[PDB]
């Protein structure tokens, strides 16, 4: 038996972080929980993912106990923290785009801020880029569809380059594009490989994924309950719908063999 954690997100953009936290804790029981019913995250209301978010945990902790839950999602992170640290009794990890690390990594003074539209839109976000970024300038890119191209990607479809040169058009026209991106959106990762095929060359991508990592570690070592299991790791669907089903060999991949229905009261 293994401390239990959760890795949640709307859709597949989590797995990136998970993928982070397996290398570094490859023998925990991993539970991974996507909420296909209501994604995308970016459009919906704050009432409304609080709330939401809160349900899915409360759900995910009637199956097993958890040592450490990560909302490896940014839409849902910073709104859905205050509420989640008080209704469990188990650490909680968040997720903020990496701007402060990025800002110590520019060369040339202009980083680069991808994530969903509805993160661009965020006063969370705004209020970041002046902390940790005032040595810098920061060019903002919110892109929806970066993240169904990412959905589609772990779904079998191939990602069209045209359609990314098209969505990062913007920096592509820029005399001094940023030499530092930082993927504030936990599905980008997932696109790496094509992103680098886009961006101009020398563009450092940066993302929160091992540092989620390393404080989960943390976490596990200094603040988790002992809540563990000796069943294999599983995924959780809100809906057994033919989308969420055909993720299942890409979840299988990744570490989990099982793809099953959670009930949610919310
Ligand atoms: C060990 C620690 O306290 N880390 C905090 C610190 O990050 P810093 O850049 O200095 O170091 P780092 O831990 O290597 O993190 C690198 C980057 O990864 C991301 N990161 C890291 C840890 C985490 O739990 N969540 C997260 O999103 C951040 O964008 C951070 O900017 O400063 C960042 C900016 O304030 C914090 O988001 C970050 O997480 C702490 C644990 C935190 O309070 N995070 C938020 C999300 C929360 O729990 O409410
Ligand atoms: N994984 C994305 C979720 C995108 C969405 O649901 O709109 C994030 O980090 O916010």
């Amino acid at each position: 038996p293994r401390p239990t954690v959760l890795v949640f997100d709307s859709g597949v953009g989590g797995l990136s972080v998970y993928d982070e936290i397996r290398h570094l804790l490859p023998d925990l029981h991993y539970i991974y929980a996507f909420d296909n019913v209501a994604f995308p995250y970016g459009e919906k209301s704050e009432a409304f993912i609080v709330e939401r978010v809160v349900a899915i945990v409360t759900a995910v902790q009637e199956r097993y106990p958890l040592a450490l839950a990560v909302v490896a999602c940014n839409t849902a992170s910073t709104v859905s923290l205050p509420a989640l640290r008080e209704k469990f009794d188990f650490p909680v990890v968040g997720v903020v785009p990496a701007i402060k690390p990025a800002a110590r990594l520019t060369a040339n003074g202009i980083v680069g801020l991808l994530a969903t539209r509805g993160t661009v839109k965020r006063s969370y976000t705004h209020e970041l880029i002046a902390r940790f970024a005032n040595e810098c300038q920061i060019e903002m890119l919110g892109s929806a569809e970066m993240v169904e191209l990412a959905e589609a990607k772990l779904h079998g479809e191939d990602v069209s380059l045209d359609a990314l040169k098209r969505i990062l058009r913007p920096w592509l026209r820029m005399k001094e594009p940023p030499d530092t991106v930082v993927l504030g959106c936990t599905h980008f990762p997932l696109l790496q490989e094509e992103l680098l095929q886009v961006l101009p060359e020398g563009t450092r991508l940066v993302d929160s994924g091992a540092a989620i990592a390393r404080r989960t570690a943390w976490l596990l070592e200094h603040e988790a309950p002992d809540a563990k299991s000796a069943d294999a790791n599983i995924a959780f669907c809100m809906a057994m719908t033919p989308g969420a089903e055909q993720l299942l060999p890409v979840l299988q991949r990744y570490g989990f063999e099982t793809l099953e229905k959670l009930a949610v009261l919310g």
